[PDB]
Formats: C-alpha cells, structure tokens, sequence
C-alpha cells in the first residue's frame, strides 16, 4: 500500500530551466476537421467574460472564467484521465484489455472510465459514499464498475476509497492503480496543456488566478508554470471547511464532512505543491451553491459547486486588483452532477441552504380561494364522448374533471379538445372518454398559497381545488392565475 | 388572435434560385475572439466525431460520422435557433430591452432562450409539454424562466396545447412576444447559413448521406437545402417517431400509439418552417431502438448524448447499408444526457417503462445467480451507539473480529464501526479512547435478505460500501465488494 500522501520526490524549483526535466512533456495539438475519436475533444476549453458577478461585488477588475465543463466528459478531470492513460501505456505497464482501478471523487473516474470505454480497458471506480448518484449513472453508462466506501472513513484506514482501491488492486491480476494523487501525468497535464491554453488566451497578461484544489494537480501545474512565464500573477488557492489542504494551519481549524464534492481532502496529496501558492482561502457550502446557482442565473455558466466555491472566494481574493488587471478563474465541472442536488430547490432546502424567507411578488402570499373559482360539473371515465360535448354545451361549460363512480379523480377533459379529436377522425363520438382524457394533474386546497400553486403549474397543467370525497371547488391553470394578477394589476 | 404552426409555407425558394434573390438577411460565421464576451459566443463550431464500433458493428462499409451539437452552450442543438431568433429579432426593432419573451417547446429551444434571456436581459416564459423530463424543468428553473405545462396529448388545435397556451398568455401579457420557432425563418435559417457551413467545411464538401432527426423540421430544412445545393448527390434521410406524422409517404405513419417517450422529435402537425420536398427517404423509429442505441452511443463511442441522437444513429445503421467504402454518412446529435439523468440513463426507469427485459441478466456472469447465504457469511458482535471507543477496541481483538455493526437499545441498526478507523482516528488524535464510539460511526448502510441474490448485492454495493444481511431485527453478516471479489475469485480457482 502505497501512501498517497508521501512527500514528494521532485526538484523542481522555481528557476530551473525546463531542460533539466526529466519529465516528458506533450504539446497541445491542434484539432482537425475531424475527429478520429472523442478523447481528441479535451482541451482547448473556453475562456469566456464574467459580465455581472464581478461588478455586482464590486470589482473593478476583468474577471474571466476557464470554463472546463466543455470537456467531453464533462469535468477538468478528463484532462489527466487521457494523460495518465496514454503515458501509462508509453510506459509499456498498460496492456490492452488491462483493468484499470481508481480511487477519485468521480470526475477523473468518469474520465478514466470514458477513455477505458474507448479503448477497450475494464475500468473500477472507487468513490466515496457521499459523492452524486448522477455521477454513478453515468459511470455506470460508461461501462465501468463500481465500489463506494464510507464518506467518513480515514484516508489511513482500511475502509477509505484509496485503501479500497489498494486492496482491489491486490487482489485483481492485471490490474492497475494510475493514482492520480502521485503521478506526475496529473499536474504535468495542466502544466503542459492547460496553462498554456491561459496564457495564450490572455496574451500572456494576467495577474491573479483563482483555483479550488483537490488532488492539487491543477493549481500545481497551472501555477508553476505560471511562475515561470508570468511571474506577477498571484495564485490564489481554495480549500472547503473541513479540510486541511490550506496553508497556514490555523486556517483549517474547524466541520470534517461538506456537501461540495471534487475538493478538499483530510491528507496532503503528493502532487500538490504548497509551495506554489501564494495565499489560501476557506470555503463553505453555502457560498460554494449560492454562487453557482448565481454562475448560472447571472452569467449563464452551467457550472458544478467547486466552481461556485471558486468564484465565491475570487469576489473576495480579487478586490486588491484594480482596472486594467485581470482575475481568471478555474470552473472545473458542469451541472450535470448535481442535477438532484444544489440545482433543485427541495434539495437546498431539506439541506438547510435555503432558508424560506425564497424576493417573490406580492401575490405570492394569497390563498386559492381568492381567485374566484367556480365548480365544474363531473364526468365518469366510461361516459361517452358526444354525450359530453352536448351536456358541457348545454351548460356553458368547456371542460370536466373526470372522476370515477367511487369517487376518485381520474383526470380531466376539455371540450376543445374533444372537438378537435373528432374534427381530425381520431376518436369516434361513440367512443368511451377514456381516450382523450388528461390523465396528469395535481391537487390542491383552499387555503393553500398561490405561489405553492405556482410551483405546482410548473409540472402540471391542471391544478384541481378539492375537499376531503369527489368534490372539486374548482379547476385552476396557469392562465387563471395570470388572468388574477393581471386583473389585480387593473387598479 | 391565434397564428397557426400548421400553416403552409410561404417560402419560395426552390433549388436553383440564386442565392442573391434571397429576400432574407443572412449571417457569417466568425472566428471565435481568445476571450469570449459571454457564453452565448460559445454556439455553433460543434466537433464533428468519427464514430469507431457502432457501424462495424452493424455492417457498414462506410464512414460513420456525428455531429456532435451537445457541446453547445446550452447542451442542444436548440442553443443555435435560441440566439439567432432573438439577434434577428432584436434586429427587427421587434424585441425591445427588458421585454418578456414566450415560447412553445420541447424544452432545448426554451433552455437556450432562457440562457440568452438570463445573459440580455429578458423576461422568459417557457411552455412545455408535462411529459418532458424534470432536468429541463430545474435548468429551466435555474436560468430564471417562469415555467408552464401543458398535458402531452393535448391536440396541437385544442386550447391546451403548448403552442395554443402559449399564444394564450402572449394576449395576456404587454411587451410579450412569441419568436415562434415553428414558423420564424431565423431557425432553419440558422441551420441553412451556419451548421451546414460547419458541416460542410469539416467534410472537405464530401459527402454522401445525412441522417437527422426531425421536429420543427428546422435542422433537416436548413441543412438540407445548403447540401441540395452546394453538395447535390447527398441524400437526405429523416427520422420521424412513431406516433408521429411528420413522415412521408403517409403509409408510414400509420400506427396504434400516438404518444411516445423521446423527446424532442415528432408532431402532431406540419410545422412550416419543415421542407418535406427536400428530404429523400423517411424512416420510422421506436423508443426501444432510440434508448438502446443512445446507451451504446455511450457505452461504445463515449458520447454523451440523448435519445433523440439514439433514435438517428439507429436509424442510420439502417439507412446507410446501401453505402460502401470510401463514402461517408454523417449524423446529428441534437443534445446531452444531461436531460435525461432520471430517464433512459437510469435502468430503474427503463425497467419501469418495460424497455429493459431482466431476461436480457443474460449478460451477466456466473455467480449473478446466487443467494447471499452462500458467501459464508459469520454473524458479528454488535455494539451500542453509546459504547466507548477503547472498550470496543478491546473487545473486537478480544474476540478477533475486525468490525462491529452498531445496533440501538431498541435494536435498531445505526451503522458499522471498524477497527481500523479508530486506530486511525485515534493515533491522529481526532478522538480519545474514552470517547464514544458515535463520533466514528459509519452512518450509512443497506440491508439485505440471506436469500437475495449475488447480484443484487452487486447493485447495492455501487451505492453503499457496507451491506448489512438481516432477517425481520438480526445481522447475520457484514459484506462489502471485497467480500464479494474474494468468494468469486476463490469459487474460480
Ligand atoms: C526542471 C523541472 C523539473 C525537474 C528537474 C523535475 C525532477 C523530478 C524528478 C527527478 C522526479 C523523480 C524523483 C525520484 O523519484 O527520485 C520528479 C518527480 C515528480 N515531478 Fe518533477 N521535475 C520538474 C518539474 C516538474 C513539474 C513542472 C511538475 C508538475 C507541474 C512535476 C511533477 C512531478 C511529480 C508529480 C513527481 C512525483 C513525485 C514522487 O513520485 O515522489 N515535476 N521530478
Ligand atoms: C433564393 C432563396 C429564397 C427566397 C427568394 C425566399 C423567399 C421567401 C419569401 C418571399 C418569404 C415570405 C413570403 C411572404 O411572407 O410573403 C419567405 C419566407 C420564409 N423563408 Fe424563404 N426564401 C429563400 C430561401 C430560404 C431558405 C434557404 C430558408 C431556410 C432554410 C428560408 C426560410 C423561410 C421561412 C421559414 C419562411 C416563412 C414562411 C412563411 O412566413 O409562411 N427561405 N421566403
Ligand atoms: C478534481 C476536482 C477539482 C479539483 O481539481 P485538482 O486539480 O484536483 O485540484 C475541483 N472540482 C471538481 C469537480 C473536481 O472533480
Ligand atoms: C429540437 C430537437 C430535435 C429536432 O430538431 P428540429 O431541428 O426541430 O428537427 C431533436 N432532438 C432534440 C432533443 C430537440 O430538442
């Protein structure tokens, strides 16, 4: 078992020159007019403006974002993923059809286990417990298998996701750990690749860069060669409550486990280089959600929590910079993993972020029965279509709940487009009700909100207003609650 | 005041106008600046991605390419026809600053206006059907788009309709308008003077087939009429679901379903931005096909794409038999898995909706069917949550064991403790012996019968490191996947 957290070999310092090196270095490459296979689609990410965050806290700055989820897997992660891999088989210790074993948060095992899928290796994931299921959806898309390990578990015991991966590896013939905390592929990529794409984007000017660090191989890489080509920017590194990664120690006194995945560790990795960076800040998760959330109502960005906790600390970090300066920021992965999680509101709630005092407008506070509602006359599933049509023209009315002769709802009916059915020949007037009804709709109180009605319009269309037995008071859509407010407008 | 979707086009172009006799603007596209501005600058310029198994796999002689247009800002094709509308409009003097804008969708087009509305400023009002996935719903959310539904099987004419419910609302409401992507020329037209520039300059202009699927019909009208003319011998091939009547000749179209689970292709109607004189041959296509063939597009050629995409490239293994070596076919990939997290992706949805035959545990090895009770399973010591973390040590090297679960006084399961883990917790001085053995639980964990089988426990470990076996009360034993390695890889010596 190896110790992921060994101090390193290296010796590198800043000043040698890069013909010392032993380390073979890659040059980015350009992309042709066709793509032979979807791993040549990493890299060559966007460095797209940040036009409303920065002013909003009151920079001064240009603050620019290296949006990293444009990857083909999705994460900053598929970059060491390739590398790792292709310089694992340079080594001749790759073989083909060899299994592939990795400890990670799930990013660089998603990576991992999409270049494994293209290139015909078996893959297994290790991640922790507490990581998103999106995440395991789609490893599991990809082909690759997959083991958890507890969230809480010590990196020096047994049971943590790189003790696991270790035993596995044991235990499995022709198996590999690629250990993206000690190979040098990890931050060799993003010195080779990744900084380059910066400073190339910005000219070579650039004075202060924000990155969230895990594994630290992006900040390593970016930073050191960041020192060498440009030497006056500062770097900026970010680290969640509950970590140690942070220098200096009196920083990380605090929590041990946080919601925001991909960064933060309770062991300093050996790739990291804590040499590097110029000044530390902690992170929460409210900051890291609120921002996000803000990433993308603001700037459009469709960006993963490690970014939100980036940016959070950038607003801050970046105040000293003043105009003409300019603060880039690392986004290291897409929405995509936190579909059910910070993007959804009961989520954020049920996970404390979202006090309820949720900027709404003055209807918002206002019971159902205010809208003026009017009782619909009820149908039987097995009436007839026709039947119908004559007895909601006989009355005036224009649609029916459908509910059964037990009393339950089963649905609604409408009798434009009953007519529309009919006029086009695809149900007879013989033909049971059964067959054009609208069977989704949601049900509601009188005395419920009209905001709750609000969020339930925006699954269903049809909102019934009902007792406790059959009795609908009324049948309420979204126009009827525009046509409310608006009417309200009127005075 | 209610335009209809239906109606037939008033366009008069036909192949061989010149193009200077085109009454309509068109734009450019341009070399993306080092830094982008915005996000929106980030459309088009998709990545067009050979496909390596999947043909071989199936036959064809022929180059297997995709456009791949989930790299979008947005993740769908829609982010192109999303931007256009709007700078078009804006163009127009039509779309004022600070005006409210709504539209009828599937959802990628109201997700890629939401976007450019949430980047410039608009107002945005999305209408979409209530069959569409929940993801669209919280992007939507997540961009600041007020949401509406309509039922799935409202008839395009009836007043429920997304397209009728949006009109509804545009009366309603000042300073609305509705871009309509069902009639507004500025979407085929963004595929007409973009895309297929794309396409065609990534293929060097050689090209023999292209298979895309159909909803407005915009895709496959604006890069069919550009490849009709500046590439002639391609042919065009359509994919339309069914249920659907987008499909010519109307023989295909008839059909028992009328609803049907992809999203984003097929209607109940005509739109008139679709040019169905340009597209050479129909194919019909069925959810069973489109889901599959989307799991293979990632499981084989790691894209990430939805159904939509699985619906194509099914249908292009078909289509492009007839092709042989040397020529090329190229596919669209109109959005992302993103969409579609909870739906195909997810294997309990595809069991639920009946796409997925267990039968079909036929892939699986071995030892998938067999019972728990044969692991060799030892029932452990149990502890209480409020035993003392040195005592505990004592007691497991007492008896020799390496981990306890932690059950209630009222014996219920709270967790698992290890040994290891609090030697570990212990040398780095995070806990004392004295302290309780709560601080240092493992919290979280699944049960199981002793006769589940192998590979339902296979299942579980993929969410839960631990699997506690229990009768209904009892753990007769603690297994985790290197439990479950070490019994496979000893029954296979
Ligand atoms: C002049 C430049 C450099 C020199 C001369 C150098 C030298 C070395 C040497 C000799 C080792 C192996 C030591 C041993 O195992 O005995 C090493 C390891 C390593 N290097 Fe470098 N290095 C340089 C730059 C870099 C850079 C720029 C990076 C990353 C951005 C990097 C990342 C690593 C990593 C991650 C290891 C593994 C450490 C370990 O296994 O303990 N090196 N380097
Ligand atoms: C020489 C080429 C073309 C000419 C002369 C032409 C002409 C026209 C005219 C005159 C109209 C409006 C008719 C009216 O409102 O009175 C029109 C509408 C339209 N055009 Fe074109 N067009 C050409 C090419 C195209 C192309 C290449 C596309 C898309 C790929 C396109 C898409 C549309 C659409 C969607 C409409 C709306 C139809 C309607 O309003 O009912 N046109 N075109
Ligand atoms: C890995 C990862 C990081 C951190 O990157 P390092 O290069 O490991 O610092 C941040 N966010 C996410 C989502 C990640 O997966
Ligand atoms: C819109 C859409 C299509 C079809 O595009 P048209 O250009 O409308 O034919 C296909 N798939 C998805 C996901 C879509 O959103």
């Amino acid at each position: 078992w190896i110790r992921p957290d060994a101090p390193s070999r290296c010796t590198w310092q800043l000043g040698r020159p890069a013909s010392e090196s032993p380390h073979h270095h890659t040059a980015p490459a350009k992309s042709p007019k066709i793509l032979p296979d979807i791993l040549k689609k990493i890299g060559d990410t966007p460095m797209v403006r940040i036009n409303k965050i920065g002013k909003k806290f009151g920079l001064k700055c240009e603050l620019l974002a290296k949006c990293e989820f444009f990857n083909a897997g999705g994460s900053v992660k598929d970059r060491i993923s390739l590398r790792m891999i292709e310089d694992a088989e340079r080594d001749g210790t790759l073989k083909p059809g060899d299994t592939i074993i990795e400890p990670t948060s799930g990013n660089t095992g998603i990576g991992l286990a999409l270049a494994a899928a293209v290139r015909g290796y078996r893959c297994i994931i290790v991640m922790p417990e507490k990581m998103s299921s999106e995440k395991v959806d789609v490893l599991r898309a990809l082909g690759a298998e997959i083991v958890r390990t507890p969230t809480n578990a010590r990196f020096d015991s047994p049971e943590s996701h790189v003790g696991v991966a270790w035993r596995l590896k044991n235990e499995i013939p022709n198996s590999h750990i690629l250990d993206q905390y000690r190979n040098a592929s990890n931050p060799l990529a993003h010195y080779d690749t990744t900084a380059d794409e910066i400073l190339q984007q910005c000219d070579g000017k650039l004075d202060m860069l924000v990155a969230s660090v895990g594994t630290g191989g992006t900040i390593t890489g970016i930073a050191r060669k960041l020192k060498e080509k440009c030497p006056g920017c500062r770097i900026i590194g970010v680290d969640p409550e509950g970590s140690i990664l942070a220098e200096p120690e009196e920083l990380n006194q605090t929590q041990t486990t946080y919601e925001v995945e991909g960064i933060g560790y309770d062991f300093i990795p050996t790739v990291l280089d804590r040499t590097v960076v110029d000044k530390w800040f902690k992170s929460n998760d409210e900051e890291a959600f609120t921002f996000a959330r803000m990433l993308i109502a603001q700037e459009g960005l469709l960006c993963g929590g490690s970014a939100g906790s980036t940016v959070a600390v950038a607003v801050k970090a970046a105040q000293e910079l003043q105009e003409g300066q300019r603060c880039v920021v690392i986004l290291p992965d897409s929405v995509r993993n936190y579909m059910t999680k910070f993007l959804s509101d009961r989520w954020m709630l049920q996970k404390g972020f979202l006090k309820e005092e949720l900027k709404k407008p003055w209807w918002w506070h206002l019971r159902v029965q205010e809208l003026g509602l009017s009782a619909p006359l009820t149908v039987l599933p097995t009436i007839t279509c026709g039947h119908t049509i004559e007895i909601l023209r006989e009355k005036g009315f224009n649609q029916a709940p459908v509910v059964d002769e037990a009393g339950v709802i089963l649905g609604m009916v409408t009798l434009g487009n009953m007519l529309s059915s009919l006029l086009a020949g695809k149900v007879q007037p013989s033909d049971q009700v059964g067959k054009v009804i609208y069977k989704q709709f949601k049900q509601i109180r009188l005395t419920d909100t009209l905001g709750r009605l609000s969020h339930i319009l925006e699954m269903d269309h049809f909102a019934l207003v009902v007792h406790e037995r059959q009795m609908v008071f009324g049948v309420v859509t979204a126009i009827d609650l525009l046509n409310f407010v608006a009417a309200q407008e009127r005075d």
